[PDB]
């Protein structure tokens, strides 16, 4: 058929939510800096002109790095920071889009197969009791008892999600923790042949024009961050993530209702319930338990 | 049919990080650098005014090569790299891109058409098995062993790919090993009329606004690389990535399981193990094999 | 049917190639040069203002061809090739793809309708040997050897391209040869009324903003053409390009195996061997070939 | 059926290369031409300011039509043809490309539904043939004869393109026969209350920036359509278009092999030729001739 | 069945041009009128600065419409026309686009059902009349003889497409009658505070932008209008539109051969011939006829 | 099946031009406004310098709304309509635009059933009564007499839609009653420490630029409302919107010919009289009738 959803529903939704918000925050962030023009702006006395006033301050935001100057006992990783914010969010963005590709692309025919063939078999077998009047699932899920192909890609995917979410949100703890008085810094111009003339002020008052938007961008990321947190915590655990409702109404039989552990049994029974409305049969037997009952 | 994978996993994979992670990240450097609207700025003395302060910065940018200038010591290489760091960036990307759309373009059907006329078969030699109570492929990857058209062309692929890639950590840490205080430099305009007149000083004191931001993408692009190497160097050997478990459970038979070396066997073996659910007689096997044992 | 391949593998990647990669390098050097918002600037002395400097500027620009002026003992035709260098790029890419869309659009039909008629012939031949148990194609192929309809037009596009991809390598090896120190030059506003006041200079040191970017682009186009022009002459030649193995396994007879020179059969045979996985006999053939021996 | 080609190849190849190549040339000149920002600059001494320097440059830009004004003994229509260049040219692009559309959507129909009786009844009588052992085409062809009803409508298109294509032939070479120092020309304020005034000077140099890019524009486009003439020409002419290979092998019969003239039935010859690819009998009637030769 | 034409040929294509055209024409302009990035300027002493010459220009502009002030002798109804062109333009291309849409979207299924209906009764009596050897429409188009519900809307449209043309003719006309000297007028700051200030000039020469361009589209317009008039006239006239060799060749019967004047059945008998390609009896009953002939 | 029509075609067609009128004006006004780049423009005298004058001009754009500022006795109500006019526009557009999307998505279905259902049993009583020789309809529409459902939506949007378009005439008519010379307006530095200095004028006279394009659009928009209004007033009567030959042909029997009022019934008639064409036995009802008169 064609109907079928190949990812979860949890899953999908907190990696859209986390390739998305940050995504969304920084092309606005750009969008309306831009309409300023600059992030940068440094003072210049009235002696001098347009020209070298923008030489001085091009020369101070790309001299931001070099270790030797900015006076401000500070270290600089608050401006290498104030620079690479963009940068490092936007990496942050497409490193937690990529494992979601990577599942998508790797290991969803395997698991479209094995779910169909679980769907005609239930229909076949089905059909063939009703037409009876007028065990190979239970081995199918015992061989795939033994087996962890799938298991553990799953969990690697999940440690490697939670672990960047662990970095991103210490990471902007870390550039929240800065102190809003921190910005400020002393630039000049010595080096070549402006290490003898005097013709210039040798401190000059620069300021990014950064603070109040990257820090709420900072604070913003890091709350939401946090309460993404505990959903990803909790689709981790698969044993509590099955319910004990899918395999307990096949009695017409199967013996699996104590099958628990690490192991792709779980995953089939998660994934077959979450993809159970393709099938006519699992009603019927509810509506047949319910007779019974 | 329709659904099918005409190429690898991992190998699609690292192409597409390979070929969208420098992309990515030039086009924001792009997009970031335009914001200043410049990445030169070189200081002129207030006596002169826009134009001719505009004329010596474009100038000094233009002669940025000429041989007989730019006394700084420096062979001028470090300069050239800063100068034309885009223009390899985005090379080694296509040069990246070209190799998975040759493979795509060139062999593709030729697997797809083999695949097939595998599956098929196996579906038919299955069915006949089992209305039998109620050695075609043995020859044919038995002629397989003999030839070497598919592989030649993939080991080229690979080995293209892989001295490209070692070219890219060498260059990229040649790049990174130039020294932050080695991009401010003199320049001066003696040529033509302007070599007798005294009436502008003779060293201008240039700078190039590029170090930080190309210096944070050389040594990520080096870092990225030196960790993409080793997925390369391991999808290269072909005899270890086949694993055992295919042809080992067709006994109904086939005698190739000690079937080794550089051979197109290997690689037909290692393609249906990763398009092989698309077939419905594999896993009836399995189970076969577990009744069995 | 649908799945087809109307052109062959390697004439396809290499004008794909050809076409794509100065198309790419073109747009690149466009986009990053209109950061600097211009390619040509001369210097004025501070006695004019921004008006007239950008008169001056502009009409040094305009009258880079006009003969009397531009005393530099150059000819001019090294200015003419910077002023022209993106527009003879762009003509190059649109005339060599012009001849893969007119084969495309001319004489495909005719290729796909032959092809056709030769694998369902062969499969019902098939199927006549197959059921009998329980010289058409010969005397078609005889027919098509006295005929040139599709070589003649095929080795026309073919030597358009050689030709077309020679005068480009030797208009890039032209431009390259171009000495670096060869394009500062005088211009003056000698011209109507302005032939008699002297409230200007005489001289004024003009520069276009183009060299590196444009040496660059010339010579890396250079290498790519000449690393590129052995593969379409090896394309040229058919009689060594079609393999002995199309037509050797069909015994069951045909005797064409001799057939040789500039024929139309020679391009049948290497169309049918390039888009041979969509018949269902050639490999049973092999297959019942390897059994004979 | 679906696929099927209403279109001929020739002129549809003719057509899309006329209408594509202005077109891609005039927008390359203008977002090349955008980057300058201006084609017009006029000198204005170091006593006036930007704005009023921006106003002389303005309004003698506007004035380059008033008879009155711009002495320069030229007749200003190259000033007229320079400004206007851009407009004729895309002019001429659209002007080309209306024939196509027209044929396209009044007589396709027509045509693809006579091409389909036909070859549904070629197979219909083929199938007959091959039926019995185990006059409708030749009197509808002679009824086409007497009628013209498409020939004329084929005939006025050609005409149409063909002159169009000679007007822009004898245009462009006008534009191209105008002198390379023919553009600076002198402009002046005299008008209003600006007759009595003697506070501006009275001649201004001024000068379009536009000759070297519409030269090489004009130039070229004549080349082109020098080179496009001859394809029109020779296709216009339809008696010797039509193969004589067409009806020569349906004796199983016809007489129309000496039909000629300017008729209908020529030009269904060649659309049948054209679109033979479809029907199957045309090539099993090729290889029962070569059977009886 | 899908294929069919809801449209005439001859309308389609008249509408077609005449919504493209000036929407063309118009994009072209404005896209040249925006590079230089103003249409107005008016001349300021170099006692000012930017922003008050800025101020002047923006007012002048501004108050165009005012009746007591711009005092040239030529009551303001030019420079209203020059400022309202590109308005006047668009909302005649719209207004010709919307009677297609009308009658596209208002009678077209009744028209494609009637059509549709024909067709296969035509069928169903030809399969009728070629079985039986081995009134129907005559009844039904003498009913829509008497109705007028389609003609009335036709002609409707018709006229209104006519008149409007016809206003745009006189408006484009009358707009070309503008003399060329009449652009340059007198504007000054009389109102508020400034009546008793003399610390400015009291006339300031200010000018439009727009002379030559909004010319040369008027007269073009005037133009291709004139020439599209006559085909709009010709095509009302519906009993001069229909053939008499549409109903002529079914005997075999029917009697409307001398219906004439305004009535649906002409409107039916052209609808039918124009989309007649569908049907396969046509054909037919001329090759019968030309036998019986 | 699947063509259908799920509205009507004047109130498709008057909501159409209703949302896309307007929305077409402001886009190509402010296209043409953002040409200028500001519509506001503010005189300042030549003391002060391009800062403080952008200042000063910004400043007066913003308080343009302060109560105890702009002394010109008009109550800055026709200043709030100047700067509001494009987003009340705008508002307006949208809000003719939802009560469609809103009918669209709420009930269609109902209609689209009903009118299914009408159209088979249609079909089946009209082969069953042809069928027999060699009251359901009735009966529903008379219990469809006794709903309101779906009557009382449909006239609660056409009341929405008129009084919306009746507070659109009226505000435009107020904002058109506007004096031209009711714009220039005086503004000053009076707040903070700008109160006690004297180093400033008093009063500025700043002027917005929009009179002209804004009046032009209140006019034109008030006039094609005051056109539009009278067909929302018709197409509200649904009474005689409804036509007495939509069931007075079925007598082959029904009895609702006298059936009037505000009901389902008449709706249900006017929607099948506007989708009768795909029922293919209205026709020939028609033809019947005018057989037996």
């Amino acid at each position: 058929f064609k109907g079928l959803r190949l990812e979860l529903a949890v899953d999908k939704m907190v990696t859209c939510i986390a390739v998305g918000l940050p995504l969304l925050l920084i092309s606005l962030a750009f969008a309306q800096e831009i309409s300023i023009g600059t992030q940068i702006s440094c003072f210049s006395p009235s002696s001098f002109s347009w020209r070298q006033a923008a030489f001085v301050d091009s020369y101070c935001w790309a001299a931001v790095q070099q270790k030797n100057s900015l006076q401000s006992e500070s270290g600089n990783l608050p401006l290498w920071l104030h620079k690479f914010f963009p940068y490092i969010l936007l990496l942050f963005a497409i490193l937690l889009y990529l494992p979601p590709l990577f599942w998508r692309f790797a290991a969803a025919p395997h698991i479209c197969s094995d779910l169909k063939f679980i769907m005609e078999e239930l229909d076949k077998v089905y059909n063939r009791a009703i037409k009876a009047a007028k065990p190979i699932v239970e081995q199918y899920l015992k061989t795939k008892k033994n087996s962890n192909n799938l298991i553990i890609k799953y969990i690697s995917c999940r440690l490697l999600t939670l672990i960047i979410i662990l970095l991103a949100c210490i990471y902007l703890g870390y550039y929240f923790s800065l102190s809003s008085l921190s910005d400020e810094f002393v630039c000049s111009i010595k080096s070549g042949i402006l290490r003898n003339d005097s013709t210039v002020p040798d401190q000059f008052q620069c300021k990014l024009i950064a603070v109040g938007i990257f820090q709420l961008l900072s604070v913003i990321n890091l709350v939401v961050y946090v309460l993404l947190a505990p959903v990803v915590v909790y689709t981790l655990f698969v044993p509590f993530r099955q319910k004990t409702d899918v395999l307990k109404v096949y009695e017409i039989d199967v013996l699996h209702f104590k099958s628990e552990g690490y192991n792709d049994l779980s995953l089939y029974n998660l994934f077959l319930e979450e993809n159970i409305s393709e099938v006519k049969s699992y009603k019927c037997l509810k509506v047949l338990e319910n007779i019974k009952s």
